[PDB]
C-alpha cells in the first residue's frame, strides 16, 4: 500500500468497483459523465442546480487561448496525439498558472479548465494539422462526449452516440492507484502545480503497458475476417506463449466490472449501425480467452468496438481516456495535497562496489 | 523494495556518494560535468578521444527547431521557467521523437540532445520573452554550465565561473531514488517515451519540497545584513519549532558528501567578486544549526551562494538542477526498460463504504 485514499474501491470482492462509495454499474446507468467529473473533482453527486451551473461553466471554458493556438499550430502533423495533449496542457499551465497559495478551489477550477477544453486540444490540433483548417472549439454541444465527437466529425453525434460517450468517459473516470494516478500523486507531494502533475500523469498513460490497451485490442480485432479463423488464430498464439491484450488485470481475480457495461454499449452501437461483424469477433475470443488461459476481458477489449463504431481513429484511444482520467487525477492531486504524507522511494542496489578513480589518461 | 539500480549508492557510510562506484569527491575534484553526464548517459568515464568527440557532438546539438522557436515565443514572460522547460522539452518530443523500437542508442540521443539544448530552450524564452531579442543558442562555448552563462548573461563567462559550473553540475548529477526520478521511472515502466518521463520528472522538481528548496536557502540567507543578526532570528524561529531549510537529509545520518564541495566553491566565488556577507551568513547558520539541533547542512545550503555570485537569477535555480539531473534521470530511464517490472501500486481506503445511488432529481 503505497498511500491512503478515500477515492475508490476495486477488488474486493474481485469484481467490484466504486467511486466514493457508490457503484459503477449504477453510475454507469444514470450519470452524465459530467455528474461523475463533479463527483471526483467537486466531491459529490451533483443536485439538478448544480449540475445545469456546473455543465454552462464547462461550456464556457471549451475556448484556447490566442498564444495556445499558436503553440498547437507548431506541433506537427506526425505527433503522437499523447503528446500534443501534454503540450497544449504544458502551454495553458504557462498561460493560466495556478496561484502560488494552490488552493482547494483554484485545483478544481484548472481540472474544470482541462476537463472542458482538452477535447478542444486535441482536434483542434488534428484538424489543421491534418486538413489545414482552424476549426471553432466553442460549440453548442451539451455534453463532453458530444463535443469531442462534433469536433472530430465536423458534426453533431447522434443521441445515441453522445450517450454512449457518456458512459465510456464514466467507466474510464476513476481507478484507484495505477501507474499515471500514482505518478500524479508523486508529483502533487512536492507541492507541485496541478498542470505538471496532470502533464507526468498523461506521459504515463501513454506508455502501450498502462494506456495503449485497447489500441491494440482494435489491433487483434481487425486482424480477422470472420468469428471461426480468429479463434483459430488466438488458440495458435496463445499455445506458442503469446499475451493477448485486453484480457487479465493485477487487481481483479474473477472479473472486471466495467466490461460487462461496454460490451453492452458495443452491442448496442454495433446494432444500431447494423454491422456486428467486429463485436462477433470480439464475443467469440473471449469464449476463447477463457477456454484456453482462464483470463476475462477487461474494459479496453469492448471499448475498442464501441469506440471503432463512434469512428474513432485509432491514435485517439488514449486521448480520450486523458478526458475521463483527468477527474480521477483532478481528485487524487487534491486529496494527496490536503493529507501530504509522502512514502520515500528506495531501490537494491547492483552496481559496482566503491572503486578508485581513474584519471582521463589512465582510462586508454 | 520499490526497483533495482546499477547507478548510484547513497549513504552507505552515512556520508558518502557514488556514481556507479566512483566517489563523488573524485568526480566533483577533477571532472568536466561533461564526464559525468558520459558515465551515466554512457555508462563510463571517457578517455580523451572520447570527450574530444562527446564534446563536439554536444556543442552541434544547442540548436532549436524553427518549430519549437516558435512555441517558446508564445509562452509569456510571466512563466516559471521550469514550466517553460517542461513545454520546450514537450514540443521537441512532437518534433524529434523516439522511434517506436525504444532503443538504448536512440534513447541516449534524446538525453544527449536535451542536454545540450535544455539551457538553449530555456534561454532564448528568457532574452525573447523578457528583453525581445532572438539570440543565437549556437555558440563556440566549450561546456553546458559556459554555455548556460554566455545566454543568460550576454557574455562568455570567466574560466573561474566555468569551472565552477562544471562542480556544481556534477554535484548535482544524480541521487538515487527520489521524487523525480521515481516519476522518471514509473513513466518509463509503462513503455512511455524518453521525452514523456523526463517531463514528469521536471514536474515533479518543480514542486519547493524537492526541487527549489536553495531558492528559500538564499531567502533566508539574504534577511540579513549580518552574522550575529541572522543566528538571533534563526535561533529564535528553531526554538519555536521552525523548520530550516537546507539542513538535514532523508538519506545521510552524518553528512552530505556535496555540502563540503560546494562550500568551498562558494567561497572563492565571494571571494573572487568580493563581496562575504552571504557566505559569512550561510557559514554561521551552518554552526548554530549542529549547536541547537545536531543537524547538518544538505547541498542546497552553499548552492544558493555559489549560484548568486554567478549572477543566476533565483528562479534559474531548479532549472539549473534539471540541466544537471537529466543525467541521472537519463541512465535511470534505460535502466527501468531493461530491468522492468510493472508500476503496480495499491492503496488503502477511507472513503465512504458502499452507498446506494440518488437519482439527480431526488438530491438534496
Amino acid at each position: 500500500p503505497a498511500g491512503n485514499t478515500a477515492l475508490c474501491t476495486v477488488g474486493k470482492s474481485g469484481n467490484d468497483l466504486h467511486y466514493r462509495g457508490y457503484d459503477i454499474l449504477d453510475l454507469a446507468e444514470h450519470c452524465e459523465f459530467e455528474e461523475v467529473a463533479h463527483l471526483l473533482i467537486h466531491g459529490k453527486l451533483p443536485t439538478r442546480d448544480e449540475l445545469n451551473a456546473y455543465k454552462s461553466k464547462l461550456k464556457a471554458l471549451r475556448g484556447l487561448p490566442a498564444n495556445v493556438r499558436t503553440v498547437l499550430e507548431a506541433l506537427p502533423a506526425a505527433s503522437h496525439p499523447m503528446d500534443v495533449m501534454r503540450t497544449g496542457v504544458s502551454a495553458l499551465g504557462c498561460t493560466l498558472p495556478e496561484k502560488e497559495g494552490h488552493t482547494v478551489s483554484g485545483a478544481r477550477d484548472i481540472a474544470d479548465k482541462l476537463l472542458a477544453s482538452l477535447s478542444s486540444i486535441l482536434l483542434y490540433w488534428y484538424h489543421y494539422s491534418h486538413n489545414g483548417e482552424r476549426i471553432q472549439p466553442e460549440t453548442d454541444d451539451d455534453s463532453i462526449g458530444g463535443h469531442f465527437l462534433h469536433l472530430l466529425h465536423g458534426e453533431k453525434p447522434t443521441q445515441s452516440w453522445e450517450k454512449a460517450m457518456h458512459i465510456s468517459l464514466v467507466l474510464y473516470a476513476e481507478h484507484e492507484f495505477n501507474a499515471s494516478t500514482f505518478t500524479s500523486r508523486v508529483i502533487a507531494g512536492t507541492g507541485s502545480d496541478v498542470y505538471s502533475a496532470i502533464i507526468g500523469a498523461i506521459g504515463a498513460l501513454r506508455g502501450p503497458k498502462h494506456g495503449g490497451a485497447n489500441e491494440v485490442s482494435l489491433e487483434i480485432q481487425q486482424r480477422y475476417e470472420t468469428p471461426d479463423e480468429a479463434e483459430a488464430d488466438i488458440r495458435k498464439r496463445v499455445e506458442n506463449k503469446e499475451v493477448v491484450i485486453g484480457f487479465g488485470h493485477p487487481v481483479y481475480t474473477i472479473a472486471d466490472p466495467r466490461h460487462q457495461v461496454i460490451k453492452r454499449v458495443a452491442k448496442q452501437l454495433s446494432e444500431e449501425g447494423g454491422s456486428l461483424k467486429m463485436y462477433h469477433i470480439a464475443d467469440r475470443l473471449e469464449t476463447v480467452m477463457w477456454e484456453t488461459k482462464k483470463m476475462f476481458p477487461n474494459l479496453d477489449w469492448f471499448s475498442a468496438v464501441s469506440y471503432n463504431m463512434m469512428g474513432v481513429p485509432t491514435e485517439m484511444f488514449t486521448p480520450l481516456f486523458v478526458i475521463a482520467r483527468v477527474t480521477g487525477w483532478a481528485a487524487h492531486i487534491i486529496e494527496q495535497r490536503q493529507d501530504n504524507k509522502i512514502i520515500r522511494p528506495s531501490a537494491n542496489y547492483t552496481g559496482p562496489e566503491d572503486r578508485p578513480f581513474v584519471s582521463i589518461d589512465d582510462r586508454c
